């Protein structure tokens, strides 16, 4: 008689615990996962385990559970994340659990100084992320130190500005106020807005080569394949948008990536471990494939789409300034203020380093 599998597998905001069989496959496990929860916008998500190695992995919907050597432990445990992104979440999200799931993960990696997320950013966020949780602010429900379990905003932020905990409270207060009337679904639809424009938003980063052995970032993402420098991961400097691309492979250490244009030559790096190859490959012909499933069945900022935010933006800097402790700035902070002092931004940032035939990109490429 097969011996039943006890599985938990934790969503950003819920916990599911039940047994499987010893041919059980991925897909199967997946499918009892979404149907639990309801969620139907399943091409985003995945689930994520350690293997009896060590390694993070990804479970593989194919293969039977019992076969992928899952860490032994019981009950064995998954972790139910987006593995993709959207290109524009204001277009494409359909559901509210689909736009909680994605809120949660998003926030998680804010919070953690995952993703880099400048001061006056993260605040908004902070007062969106508090719209979402608590509803419109009411003086006379919402009283002093409701936010006092709050994470509103990462340490760095904290750690920059000469400001008490009591203060940062007083002044998100007041932003929450400022989104009276929204929707809690829509705060969190309008946190997402906001985070995408991130320059670390949504991307996976690898460690990979050139051929002359620079250290360099490759960075997987919905819009394409970005190229950082090894101590500037908010700066891309080299991009291949899908829509250049035909396909993707590698054989050991060395990564092939052939043009559409057929006379365009490869784009080629080396990247040192099978393990982390897999998933490189993995993402790349995922955001590929819905990528071209959006357009065969110029981006600007939320800011710039949404005046309302931008100037809560630009007034929660005015009201940061005097605070601001200069001594504080972290290296990424130091990246991103440069940026901005040379007017730049995400989408810009992307077009200008896409300009240039595959061939002078991929000659920068060499030459870094």
């Amino acid at each position: 008689m097969p011996k039943p599998i006890n599985v938990r597998v934790t969503t950003m905001d819920a916990e599911l615990e039940f047994a499987i069989q010893p041919n059980t496959t991925g897909k199967q496990l997946f499918d009892q996962v979404v149907k639990t929860i309801g969620l139907r916008e399943v091409w985003y998500f995945g689930l994520h385990y350690v293997d009896n190695k060590g390694f993070p992995t990804w479970l593989k919907l194919d293969k039977k559970v019992s076969a992928q050597e899952v860490r032994k432990e019981n009950p064995l445990q998954f972790k139910f994340r987006a593995k993709f992104y959207p290109e524009d979440v204001a277009e494409e999200l359909i559901q509210d659990i689909t736009q909680k799931l994605f809120f949660l993960q998003v926030k998680e990696g804010i919070l953690s100084d995952e993703i880099y997320c400048p001061p006056e950013t993260a605040v908004l966020l902070g007062s969106y992320a508090v719209q979402a949780k608590f509803g419109d602010y009411n003086k006379e429900v919402h009283k002093s130190g409701y936010l006092s379990s709050e994470r509103l905003i990462p340490q760095r932020v904290m750690d920059q500005h000469k400001l008490t905990r009591d203060q940062w409270e007083d002044r998100i207060q007041v932003w929450h106020a400022e989104h009276r009337g929204m929707l809690k679904d829509n705060a969190m639809l309008e946190y997402l807005k906001i985070a995408q424009d991130l320059e670390m938003y949504g991307i996976n980063y690898f460690e990979i080569k050139n051929k002359k052995g620079t250290d360099l970032w490759l960075g997987v993402d919905a819009l394409g394949l970005n190229i950082y420098e090894k101590d500037d991961k908010l700066t891309p400097k080299i991009g291949f948008p899908w829509s250049e691309i035909r396909n993707i492979s590698f054989n050991d250490k060395k990564f092939v990536i052939k043009p559409i244009d057929k006379k365009a030559p490869d784009f080629v790096f080396y990247a040192p471990r099978l393990r982390i190859n897999k998933r490189i490959l993995q993402l790349c012909m995922g955001n590929h494939e819905l990528y071209m499933r959006r357009r065969k069945p110029k981006r600007i900022t939320e800011a710039e789409k949404n005046e309302r935010v931008q100037r809560q933006l630009l007034t929660l800097s005015s009201e940061l300034s005097q605070a601001r402790d200069e001594n504080k700035r972290t290296h990424n902070d130091i990246i991103h203020n440069e940026n901005m002092r040379q007017g730049r931004d995400k989408y810009k940032t992307l077009r200008q380093i896409r300009q240039g035939n595959t061939k002078q990109r991929i000659d920068e490429f060499e030459a870094l």
